[PDB]
């Protein structure tokens, strides 16, 4: 509350560390469904169904231009990529499986780096 603060967690490396996690996600062999925005002209149903599209290239641009206020807003956009994928793709599809694999990969790096 006013003039009463918990001790200061060092957040000065968060930007660099989220960049490293994102590089590791970008270079994973199963990243290909997630590298670029879904083409809304060429994929029927996507525009109407997926209210907030997100992809790794869009996160990389937001990261590089100071559009994440903190490391939690960064994790929210990564998770959004996988939540969108589960909404649109069957679990038993190449893209569906890719999404589960990447979410697992992300969540481990996240815990090991920050928790």
């Amino acid at each position: 509350s006013m003039s009463v603060k918990k001790p200061k967690r060092d957040d000065s490396k968060d930007l660099a560390l989220c960049s490293m996690i994102l590089t590791e996600m970008e270079t994973h062999e199963d990243a290909w469904p997630f590298l670029l925005p879904v083409n809304l002209k060429l994929v029927p149903g996507y525009k109407k169904v997926i209210k907030k599209p997100m992809d790794f290239s869009t996160i990389r641009e937001k990261l590089s231009s100071g559009q994440y206020p903190n490391l939690e807003t960064f994790a929210l956009d990564v998770r959004l990529v996988f939540d969108n994928c589960e909404t649109f793709n069957e679990d038993d599809s190449d893209i569906g499986r890719a999404g589960h694999n990447m979410r697992k990969y992300f969540e481990k790096k996240w815990t090991d780096t920050f928790k």
